[PDB]
């Protein structure tokens, strides 16, 4: 028992991580198979940020301009291309060390783990949600562009996410590995509106299925709801509507507890009424929406 | 900017793990050089746990009934010697992963990263503190036991815990790599108390700064407190009492913000008293204990 906010093991994206330089700007990159992706502002200078034209900014640079290092050892940069808000540098080696991956666009509400890099070198791993907004809030530093953020399935490691910018609010913002922004960002240093955030309800209720399997119980009432009853104090609170689409997705963990889905959307109903009267659910004193459903799952389950 | 509870990168530690299995029990092993380090009652049946004679058991086995296996591989065990609550088998290769790593007792209130293992294969990663009483609050289940907690300096991986135990209680339990217990906890199915847990009152103070280095400043005041005052506080809400250790271990926090420590004690002594009154610092609604000070610095200097 015990529930963490775990992150997937970053070994296989370790093995992926390279130093992009491009002039005075360094930045981390992803070497996969003979290719290596890093935002494409590894191009600009500070001159550059407030209004870059990255055609013309990109067009000044030869291979040889693009150092790629792989911890130790020097790429040879035989090819680049712009894919979006990406750069493609073509290497004449293959990574060794590439794992069986994909590359995804993930869905605003689903969670992944970041392993925040400088220099090429991982400092860290965490785990994420995509906000309904399409920004994350992450850690991240000078030089942590280029970061990705994963998911991992046995041994295929899905790419989901390529860390690009810090909004002036202080949250985050990147693309798939496409260079496709999530959201209405756009790689320049200008004021960007993220839209309002909700709380991913089916996350919330997700987390509260785990909070019942390893014990804390106090929350359970008396009470059932319907989703219009419930979805109406949804919208109060700013969370987001749910769906029997979500509904059919807390299946299993419904299942599992005996707890029927518009029982706990009642639970959380009086959760968001009435508080948490200074106690807490899981080691938190708020309602948490960074769990998925298959998340609380393959935690409450074992998968390796 | 953001602030996580980031984990180490566990690759270096996830070419480590393997599988051991004596008899019908199965559970995880460290592989270093050639040895693989696990708990010691993977010799126990379900018969023996309730006070198994770990002695006795182990004289019945001889190296053939350890069965290691690196993923696919399987490991020749020519060698086996219990140290403490750990079975060191010796194998015949030494592993080709091996990171440069040491063995560390840590203290209480320090924190480490855990990759928990089912059959060998990593599953997850988290962040922990090694709680005042010497338990951690983690997330294991069945198969999890031989799963290490370890922090990474550069290029080393000191391995400061290997878990043994889940207490009826729901909190968890286990040694060094010498195989010594953390804590009164002994190897046996059995109730254990745990003593009376504090909060790491250093950790929370480093947190506070990690919240203002960050952005989040409403809990900052207009007083000042002393060690003597504060401490009477800290007694009455079951924190640990602050020493001048801790001031100087907060020291550089100090001198980043310019925000004295015993100011800081000041905020801290309010948000004790009066509660946070439905507001959060850095996403969280409690008081975090979990980031040491070197946490606190590294995650918002960029250490790779
Ligand atoms: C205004 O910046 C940009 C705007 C659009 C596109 C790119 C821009 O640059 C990114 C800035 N760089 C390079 C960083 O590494 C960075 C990323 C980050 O998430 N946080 C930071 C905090 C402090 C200093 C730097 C960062
Ligand atoms: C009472 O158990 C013990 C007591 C002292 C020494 C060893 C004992 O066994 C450990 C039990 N094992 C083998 C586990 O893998 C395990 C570890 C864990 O932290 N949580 C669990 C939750 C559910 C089922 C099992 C576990």
């Amino acid at each position: 028992s015990g529930f963490r906010k775990m992150a997937f093991p970053s070994g296989k994206v370790e093995g992926c991580m390279v130093q992009v330089t491009c002039g005075t700007t360094t930045l981390n990159g992803l070497w996969l198979d003979d290719v290596v992706y890093c935002p494409r502002h590894v191009i600009c200078t500070s001159e550059d940020m407030l209004n870059p034209n990255y055609e013309d900014l990109l067009i000044r640079k030869s291979n040889h301009n693009f150092l790629v290092q792989a911890g130790n050892v020097q790429l040879r940069v035989i090819g680049h291309s712009m894919q979006n808000c990406v750069l493609k540098l073509k290497v004449d080696t293959a990574n060794p060390k590439t794992p069986k991956y994909k590359f995804v666009r993930i869905q605003p509400g689903q969670t992944f783990s970041v392993l925040a890099c400088y220099n090429g070198s991982p400092s860290g791993v965490y785990q994420c949600a995509m906000r309904p907004n399409f920004t994350i809030k992450g850690s991240f530093l000078n030089g942590s562009c280029g970061s990705v953020g994963f998911n991992i399935d046995y041994d295929c490691v899905s790419f989901c996410y390529m860390h690009h910018m810090e909004l002036p609010t202080g949250v985050h913002a990147g693309t798939d590995l496409e260079g496709n922004f999530y959201g209405p960002f756009v790689d320049r240093q200008t004021a960007q509106a993220a839209g309002t955030d909700t709380t991913i309800t089916v996350n919330v209720l997700a987390w509260l299925y785990a909070a019942v399997i390893n014990g804390d119980r106090w929350f359970l009432n008396r009470f059932t709801t319907t989703l219009n009853d419930f979805n109406l104090v949804a919208m109060k609170y700013n969370y987001e509507p749910l769906t029997q689409d979500h509904v059919d997705i807390l299946g299993p963990l419904s299942a599992q507890t005996g707890i029927a889905v518009l029982d706990m959307c009642a639970s959380l109903k009086e959760l968001l009424q009435n508080g948490m009267n200074g106690r807490t659910i899981l080691g938190s004193a708020l309602l948490e929406d960074e769990f998925t459903p298959f998340d609380v799952v393959r935690q409450c389950s074992g998968v390796t």
